[PDB]
């Protein structure tokens, strides 16, 4: 079993979580709690830059996001069949990470910028984000994003589909093929399991959950 | 069939790439957005997925997002490990680079009541945290290279960014013996110490 060492939060971990449950992966989780926690991570010498996530894995004990989702979209076939494939998820997914760092980082942005910032998202989202991967699947017309089959970047789009519908539920709805591309993948048995509730799927972060991350780096 | 790559004629979020395609001495072309409206034409004729440049065109594809673009260029020219886990200790360090990389990226940037507290951060983040991380994985097997005996994009984004470093602070890789031993035998390779030449589409800090 694969250990994610996090705070019981989304943050940077959770598409991670995303990602193994799709590929049917049972992992554990380790949920730092206090400065203490933090410091034995630190101490025991588990994190090179001294952040989480951190994940360990087949003997390895790896940090930053994109390492630790690189490796376990190869290991499961998640990550296309050759180099060209890998190109186009790598460019589908980036994308997906620059959308999804801007609504990560909303509740950290300064309050009298909090509206403005709002508004740009949103409106990236309709012109920019989501005309993109619309025309992606418009242009094969087949049901995956890269290769005609299941990949990484299937889930990661779907994962943020759910993120805009929190933010709001309207943006969506001139992009029928993005529907369409999150029922099927939500329908995926693993996918589904972990969208039940039960599942190590995290709630939205609320103002609690992030001051007490917070007080962990004691900052 | 030669790489193009598409952005200003400007380091910014395109000379890792330049860095890598010469390191790999691969042969390319640049065309260089001087206006608003270039970029609004590479955008109108459909050329950057996310309206955004750095963009390469290479092998069929108009690969737009600099982790894209450098990931098919390190793989296409053995420039990514052996496999999946060599790859993961890559990422693991090209990713903390890439983090430092963006602090001193988006430097000029700061607002100028910010400015000096941002600078403090970034040399105590290079001092205490990233430097000694890079440090001790050379010291670790005491191999010339990052990863697998061999050169790597590892090697290759880490030089880069200790010239940057270098820009900012010269005194900030004294005490790490390794890094600048580095620094020198990277510098010296063929393919590099041409990059480092006058001349070269390496580009100059920003005025
Ligand atoms: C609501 C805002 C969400 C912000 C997410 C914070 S994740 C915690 C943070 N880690 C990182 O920023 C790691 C970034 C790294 N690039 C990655 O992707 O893994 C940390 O350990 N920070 C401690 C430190 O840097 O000292
Ligand atoms: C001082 C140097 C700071 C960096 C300069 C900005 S690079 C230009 C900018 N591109 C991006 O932000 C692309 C980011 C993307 N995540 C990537 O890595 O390629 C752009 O085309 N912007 C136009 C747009 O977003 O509409």
């Amino acid at each position: 079993k694969p250990k994610l060492h996090y705070f019981n939060a989304r943050g940077r971990m959770e598409s991670t979580r995303w990602l193994l449950a799709a590929a049917g992966v049972e992992f554990e989780e380790k949920f730092i709690k206090s400065a203490e926690d933090l410091d034995k991570l630190r101490n025991d010498g588990y994190l090179m830059f001294q952040q989480v996530p951190m994940v360990e894995i087949d003997g390895m004990k790896l940090v930053q996001t994109r390492a630790i989702l690189n490796y376990i979209a190869s290991k499961y076939n998640l990550y296309g069949k050759d180099i060209k494939e890998r190109a186009l998820i790598d460019m589908y997914i980036e994308g997906i990470a620059d959308l999804g760092e801007m609504i990560l980082l909303l509740p950290v942005c300064p309050p009298e910028e909090k509206d403005a910032k709002l508004a740009l998202i949103k409106e990236k989202i309709k012109n920019r984000y989501f005309p993109a991967f619309e025309k992606v699947l418009k242009s094969h017309g087949q049901d995956y994003l890269v290769g005609n089959k299941l990949s990484r970047a299937d889930i990661h789009l779907v994962e943020l589909l759910y993120y805009v519908e929190e933010l709001d539920s309207s943006l969506i709805s001139s992009f029928p093929l993005l529907k369409a591309l999150k029922t099927r993948i939500s329908n995926l048995p693993t996918v589904k399991k972990f969208l039940q509730p039960g599942s190590p799927r995290k709630p939205p972060m609320d103002e609690k959950s992030l001051e007490e991350a917070r007080k962990a780096f004691r900052f």
